[PDB]
């Protein structure tokens, strides 16, 4: 038996894998920050007809250790079909067991989205009618930050921005983008026809390629939390955010969605800008419309989420608040669960890459409905 993480988005430290019934492992802290929670490794040469019991020993010291409770690890034999496995959490850490049908299998905190797939996603995007790579930024380690624009009518006047995965460990985010982009390949898509008549789409499939490649959870290569750098972006420390802000200034913003993933809450939800000094009645109305329309179409609810912000007490270092206020536009942070969307239980897979994609396409339907109210 051999366990490794020497690959894209891999993360794990092997303690002792000599006894299948007592496998010890540790989660690796981010490149330049103390945060950790995301894990991704492969096991090879497992004995057949044998139970293998795994334990992430430092789960208790992870960034969000209270989120472990109720969480079921994800696994895959072919890296295509991912399934949930029996898991428990106590003082010794996160435990999960599996009697593998195959000699090899891989585990991860969520269905990984590799930079390899990212590349194929961009390729397909550029092969789509009206889709272009409007501009490209560069990460701290020199990886591409594509800004794709979907434009099918030279007279549209609205700019709808959607960026994802500023936090590397939140892989469900890029899955959301894949679904959103792929819907653009439909021949007779009436809703999209209307949307694109009035607006152009500005998409950044991945805001932190270095973090994602290195299996980080929270920060970019420099150790900076990108969703805390919007008030004071750095060309050197947070180039990913700096790039996006320059382009936003060039073209303008009339809508902004920041796609994330939440470790704790087992529900898909959306946080707004109610704490912004610039939170107007118009924006409060639009936020109500958006949630109302999305709730009627996708796996999205409004009962659970983060505590709301008191009037004028928002943290403008956050993308959602910063963009919404700077441009006086509807803005939300979309949150997908690492667990399941309990409203629609599917224990065998929990929240997945597929359900993330579907949410991405449902969100497009919501935008089509609200396009005439944004401005
Ligand atoms: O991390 C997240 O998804 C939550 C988000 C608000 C933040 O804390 O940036
Ligand atoms: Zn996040």
């Amino acid at each position: 038996m051999q366990i490794r993480a020497d690959f894209d988005s891999g993360n794990i430290q092997v303690i002792d894998a000599s006894d299948p019934r007592r496998i010890r492992l540790a989660i690796r802290p981010d490149l330049a920050s103390q945060h950790f929670q995301w894990f991704h490794f492969k096991v090879e040469g497992m004995a057949p007809a044998t139970e293998h019991c795994f334990t992430l020993v430092n789960a208790g010291q992870s960034a969000y250790s209270h989120a472990w409770s109720g969480y079921q690890a994800v696994a895959s034999y072919d890296g295509e079909r991912w399934f949930r496995v029996p898991s428990q959490y106590d003082a010794d850490g996160l435990h999960f067991q599996l009697e593998p049908e195959e000699s090899e299998v891989r585990f991860a905190y969520f269905e990984p989205y590799s930079r390899e797939r990212h590349a194929r996603l961009v390729e397909r995007a550029l092969g789509i009618e009206g889709v272009e790579r409007l501009a490209v930024g560069t990460s701290v380690q020199g990886r591409d930050i594509e800004l794709l624009r979907v434009r099918r009518h030279p007279d549209s006047h609205l700019k709808l921005w959607v960026i994802a995965q500023q936090h590397p460990g939140e892989h469900m985010a890029e899955w959301f983008m894949e679904g959103l982009i792929e819907r653009l390949q439909r021949p007779d898509d009436t809703e999209m026809q209307r949307l694109l008549e009035k607006a152009d789409l500005y998409l950044v499939p991945n805001m932190n390629p270095d973090g994602a490649f290195h299996g980080n959870l929270r920060t970019n290569a420099a150790g900076q939390d990108l969703n805390r750098a919007w008030l004071e972006p750095s060309a050197e420390r947070s180039p990913e955010v700096w790039f996006v802000q320059q382009e936003m200034k060039r073209h303008g913003v009339d809508l902004f969605l920041d796609i994330h993933g939440d470790e704790e809450i087992p529900h898909v939800f959306a946080a707004g800008c109610e704490g912004n000094p610039g939170y107007t009645p118009r924006l409060e109305r639009l936020e109500q419309r958006f949630r109302e329309e999305l709730m009627a179409r996708g796996e999205f609810q409004i009962r659970h989420g983060y505590p709301r912000s008191a009037p004028g007490q928002a943290n403008l270092a956050l993308a959602c608040n910063f963009v919404g206020q700077t441009y006086d536009c509807l803005a939300f942070t979309i949150e997908m669960p690492f667990k399941d969307h309990d409203d629609n239980p599917e224990p065998g897979t929990g929240w997945s890459g597929a359900r993330s994609k579907r949410l991405g396409q449902d969100v497009l339907s919501t935008l089509a409905v609200l396009v005439d109210e944004l401005r």
